[PDB]
C-alpha cells in the first residue's frame, strides 16, 4: 500500500507512486523523473494517465513502452489545469526531465514536491518567488552536515583536465566512464569534447540517450565503438577485472585504461579536496571515483529551505528508521529558529 507521503491531500493525486497496483481514489498519476526507484510498476499495460516532463514522456514511450494516449507531457515553467486543479512544473536541476511539481489546491493551499532535486539560487527566481508554499514535500537524501560535496563545474573540471593529460600522454590510453541510469551526461559528454572523440556504447544506452533533447547530440555519440576513445560501460563493469577483460577486446588498440565512477558522496569528501583525488590503479588500469552529484548537500538544502519558508516539511527520503526520522525533525527545526519563520 501506498505511502502518506506520496499522496497529495485535496486531489486525486499521486507523486512517483507506480508499485502499489490501482491506488483507491488516484485519478491522476505524476511522475516526477526517469529513475527505477520511481518509475517501478509502469508498462505498457498501464491504462491511467501519466503526468511528465516531454522528456520523460520520450522515455515512457520508447523505453517502457507506454502507450501514447496515457502520457499527458505538460511544458515546463507553464500554469496547467488537470483534473481541476491548477499545476506548474519547475525544472529540479537532477537528470535530464525531472520536475518539481507545485500544486495549486482549490482551498488556497501551496504544495511543492521536488521530487529528487539539487537545490540551487536559480530556482529562488522561478514561479517559486510569486506566491507562499504552505506545505514541502522534501528530498532529503544528503540531510546531514557531514555531506558536502564540490560544485558540477569543479568536478567536470578535474575530469576533464585528468582526461586530457593522460591521452596526451599515451595516446594508446582508452578513456572509460560507468553509468546505470540517466543523469551525469556531463562527465562522458565533456572527456569526449577535450579529446576530440564521440562517446561510445551499447544500443540500448545510445536509444536512451536520443530521448533526452540534447542539443546537438548526434554530433557526440556513437555505437561504433571502434572509431571512439571515450567508451561507456555499465557501472558493475567498472572494476580492475571488468576493465581487463573489456581492455582484450580492443584487439589491440589500447594499452591502458583511464576510467571514471561518478557517485554521489563517499567519506573521502570529509578529508579531502577535489583536487587532492587520487585513482585507485592496477597495472595499465586507473579508477577515479569522482562526487559528482544530483541532490543537495547539506548546505544547498538549508539555503534553500530557510529562502522559501514553509509551514510543514514532509521527508520523502531516509524515512524508514527512527533515528532518520528524528535527526532531519532537529535540523528543520534549528533552521526555522535561526531564520525566524
Ligand atoms: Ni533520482
Amino acid at each position: 500500500t501506498c505511502p502518506f507521503y506520496k499522496k497529495i491531500p485535496g486531489t486525486g493525486f499521486t507523486v512517483d507512486a507506480f508499485q502499489y497496483g490501482v491506488v483507491e481514489g488516484c485519478t491522476a498519476y505524476f511522475l516526477t523523473h526517469f529513475h527505477s526507484d520511481h518509475y517501478a510498476g509502469l508498462s505498457k499495460h498501464f491504462t491511467f494517465p501519466v503526468y511528465c516532463s516531454e522528456i520523460t514522456g520520450n522515455l515512457l514511450k520508447n523505453k517502457l513502452h507506454v502507450q501514447e494516449q496515457y502520457i499527458h507531457p505538460l511544458p515546463l515553467d507553464t500554469e496547467c489545469i488537470v483534473n481541476g486543479v491548477k499545476v506548474v512544473l519547475l525544472d529540479a536541476n537532477h537528470c535530464p526531465g525531472a520536475v518539481m511539481i507545485l500544486f495549486y489546491l482549490p482551498n488556497g493551499t501551496v504544495i511543492l514536491h521536488t521530487g529528487d532535486f539539487r537545490a540551487d539560487p536559480s530556482m529562488e527566481r522561478s514561479l517559486l518567488a510569486d506566491q507562499k508554499v504552505h506545505m514541502l514535500y522534501l528530498d532529503t537524501t544528503y540531510c546531514s552536515p557531514e555531506y558536502t560535496f564540490p560544485s558540477q563545474q569543479e568536478v567536470i573540471r578535474f575530469a576533464i583536465n585528468t582526461a586530457f593529460e593522460a591521452v596526451t600522454l599515451n595516446p594508446h590510453a582508452l578513456v572509460v566512464c560507468g553509468t546505470y541510469s540517466i543523469g551525469k551526461e556531463k562527465v562522458f559528454l565533456a572527456i569526449a569534447d577535450v579529446l576530440g572523440s564521440k562517446v561510445g556504447m551499447s544500443q540500448e544506452k545510445y536509444k536512451t540517450l536520443q530521448c533526452l533533447n540534447i542539443p546537438e547530440i548526434n554530433s557526440l555519440i556513437t555505437t561504433d565503438m571502434c572509431s571512439s576513445l571515450v567508451h561507456l560501460l555499465p557501472m558493475m563493469q567498472i572494476n580492475f577485472k571488468g576493465l581487463q577483460s573489456h581492455l582484450k577486446k580492443c584487439g589491440g588498440k589500447y594499452n591502458q585504461i583511464l576510467a571514471f565512477r561518478p557517485t554521489g558522496w563517499t567519506h573521502s569528501n570529509k578529508f579531502t579536496r577535489i583536487a587532492d583525488v587520487i585513482p585507485q590503479t592496477k597495472g595499465n588500469i586507473s579508477i577515479y571515483g569522482i562526487p559528482y552529484s544530483e541532490h543537495s548537500s547539506y548546505l544547498e538544502m538549508k539555503r534553500f529551505v530557510q529562502w522559501l519558508k514553509p509551514q510543514k516539511i514532509i521527508p520523502t527520503v531516509n524515512v524508514g528508521t527512527w533515528k532518520s526520522r528524528s535527526t532531519m525533525e532537529k535540523y528543520f527545526r534549528e533552521w526555522k529558529l535561526e531564520a525566524g519563520y
